[PDB]
């Protein structure tokens, strides 16, 4: 049965978004978090993070995902010395799953995790919000690492070096405990002469396939891989259950065509994806982990500094998806849950 | 079969802007009312039109007027009644011809709300109303032309009577209200019951179906607060929704949440597993029956740092509540055979 918890990200001690905040949105579980203070393929120490934990929970909350252990771009490139980096990432995932924590996410992005033109753009409705300009300044260099991309790594030259990679985390991430969840490349395409090679269903099919478990799975960012229409989310995640290989939902949504993208809000008829149908979905399949909202618009005074991750709309798609499972939920003869334990704290009857 | 999504908005004086109010996803209308003429007096277009000039250009649009306040004269059936139901006649008029269709009111004597607390802590550490019957049992309630109406109330006007003066008070203006447009709504009392020696009848399903009934006809409605009829736990919520859903009854839904007792109530998320309403089936039955008016998530708790001070009308959990409105109706709207539809045009500029 379906134990979908909703969770929000949450960047740490230095957030523009606090962790009461947080827990003030109805129906919330799940902090998606990392650890900041170590250096990419350095390897993560337990009590970087289970001082997280410890704070997280002092705040009535729980640790679903760690969202990012970052892969090191030699890794990425595959060159000869990734055994050395490779290993630190065996006891970030080890210690991970010594914190208690299910599942950690990650990304083969080559360089570029993001790419966004405009970080104010303005939509319909009066807010401005990230979006990709698929002409202005894009296909022109942003000003060593790339030239060996655009000049010898080929796709499948990063595919093979995927292949090595997770061939050497699973057996580790299987007795740590943890489900670990590839994060499609945004967008889900090449450019800037750089290789994407995550790019749709035939890519998870492979991928899947690199190391077949429940251990080796997606996390279905929904709104990263619908934003080149040429991939359909829908038979996209419905694969993904079928085979029982989602370990994350985000759950955002963007709106596009041949032209490029813009992130909009959460609500299925501000943008292409009919958000509706995508849960309704892990409500037929029981489906089981922690979706956030990921990514808002910029509304109200909202001083978050950082790109898409301010409270406001955050919290406005996550109480949307609350409406959105516990409709369905019932709709399906089934009793929908939000770990709400009081109503009240001292009267009751 | 549309319910248009709005929000309640005090006026120029708003510390909430309409560009706030515009922001929620999928949000319209709007739900406000005059503030410059004393009470029972006349409400010239002039007035209106200064507040629907105000919004329209700011992307919404008038779907109800929150509240003329029936003249206590008017309630306690004294003889200067008819002048100042001459006033509440051109109020009518004047509001009908600015395309607003409904206008919301109560019927209840000396408050129009009461609360022993007004920032009781909750379990997710935010703070909401709530009304503890016995934090209130101490309490002896202009001010001595108030504990002379509070007086009257008490010793000459009965239950019988109220009726009595609510529908001389009715039979009165629903002409007015129908050579006009408006459709009149009335609102529960709250508490849905009787409170210091002070009559109520405006309580519960029996109570509709009198209401109705003193004037049968679709302009003489209700609106339908599931929240302050579920305060008083003998009443069932989902049972009285469907009756007046199914006589045309209700032109106006504020969608609210409480938990209560023999205790008394306070107010929680709007989501349902926080309260003692399962918001889910009061939707669905606004499927059910193609409803066509506008529903307001009513009140919220005290969120974030929300540093307004009014009852629960701060923009946060207000707006969230918004949200999962948005969420419950598609959601069901999806697995009836209907299309939903939201303020959405241009998914973007
Ligand atoms: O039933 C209620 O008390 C609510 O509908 C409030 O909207 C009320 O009318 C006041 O405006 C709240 O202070
Ligand atoms: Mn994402
Ligand atoms: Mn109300």
């Amino acid at each position: 049965g379906s134990h979908m918890k909703m969770s929000f990200r949450w960047y740490g001690k230095k957030d523009p978004v606090t962790l009461e905040e947080i827990k003030a949105i109805p129906g919330m579980q799940g902090i998606v978090t990392a650890v900041y203070d170590v250096p990419v393929g350095q390897a993560w120490p337990l009590e970087n993070i289970l001082e997280l934990k410890k704070m997280v929970e002092e705040a009535g909350l729980e640790i679903t995902v760690i969202e990012s252990i970052p892969v090191h771009e030699d890794i990425k490139q595959g060159k000869p010395n990734r055994d050395a980096l490779i290993e630190n990432y065996k006891t970030s995932i080890r210690n991970v799953g010594a914190a208690g924590i299910p599942v950690v996410c990650y990304n083969f992005m080559p360089v570029f995790d993001w790419t966004r033109s405009d970080l104010h753009h303005p939509l319909p409705d009066g807010s401005t919000s990230l979006a990709f300009l698929k002409s202005d300044l894009a296909g022109v260099d942003p000003v060593a690492i790339i030239e060996n991309y655009r000049q010898n790594i080929s796709e499948e030259d990063l595919w093979a070096n995927l292949e090595y990679f997770i061939k050497a985390i699973l057996p580790t991430a299987e007795e740590a405990g943890v489900k670990m969840a590839i994060h499609p490349d945004d967008p889900p395409y090449g450019i800037f002469g750089l290789p994407r090679i995550i790019t749709g269903q035939e890519a998870v099919e492979r991928f899947l396939n690199l190391y077949d478990s429940e251990h080796n799975g997606i996390t279905m960012c929904v709104g990263s891989y619908a934003s080149d229409p040429k991939n359909d989310v829908l038979a996209m995640t419905e694969y993904a259950l079928k085979r029982n290989r989602i370990n994350f939902m985000h759950t955002r949504n963007v709106t596009a065509g041949a032209w490029g993208f813009q992130e909009t809000a959460h609500l299925s008829q501000a943008g292409d994806i009919d958000m509706n149908a995508v849960v309704k979905l892990l409500v037929d399949y029981d489906w089981q982990g922690s979706l956030r909202p990921d990514h808002g618009r910029r509304i109200w005074g909202d001083q978050t500094k950082t790109p898409g991750y301010g409270l406001y709309d955050r919290a406005l798609g996550a109480t949307y998806f609350n409406g959105l499972y516990e409709a369905n939920m019932r709709a399906a003869g089934k009793t929908p849950d939000f770990g709400i334990k009081a109503k009240t704290v001292g009267t009751k009857e």
